[PDB]
DNA sequence: CCGACCGACGTCGGTCG
DNA sequence: CCGACCGACGTCGGTCG
């Protein structure tokens, strides 16, 4: 239901999980792995590294999105989704 | 906006993203590389493997779920997702 | 079509300054 | 708080039967 995606370079985004994980839990409910879009050849990738992190309801979002820091080069986009099946 | 989640052991869903990529590519717009949740010690994940594809539209991911075939074992989730911010 | 398997390599958790 | 870096290892693209 409630996410958020972030996106920095792979170590970035690896090392702001490890500090999240270890300060912030309570602020969120779950966190993925690394992950990236593929590209058409061999193992390209396109675009940043990206993690999806999971809220319990939006306004936990809002105590992360207000308590958590954001390092510089690093992105964050708020989704809501509605499972069609 | 338009999306599924596919998800079976890790091995299972990377084989699946090649022959997708191979056969199937007019079929969905982008996939990503395989990610889990992450769990509580060490390198722990809980669940299963995923990959998320991105669609163009409803229509491209019906078209998908008709043509593309699903290994025993795995599953497959649809969701709608509106930007927040 | 499927996925165990190959060797390769980049992401892994963690450290530290 | 931040992220280059460490050595480790599991996911990587691809093969094949
Ligand atoms: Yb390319
Ligand atoms: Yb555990
Ligand atoms: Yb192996
Ligand atoms: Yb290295």
């Amino acid at each position: 239901s409630c996410f958020a995606l972030i996106s920095g370079t792979a170590n970035q985004v690896k090392c702001y999980r490890f500090r999240v994980k270890k300060n912030h839990r309570h602020r969120y409910e779950n966190c993925t792995t690394t992950w990236f879009t593929v590209a058409d050849n061999g193992a390209e990738r396109q675009g940043q590294a990206q993690i999806l992190i999971t809220f319990g309801s939006p306004s936990q979002r809002q105590d992360f999105l207000k308590h958590v820091p954001l390092p510089p080069g690093m992105n964050i986009s708020g989704f809501t989704a509605s499972l069609d099946f």
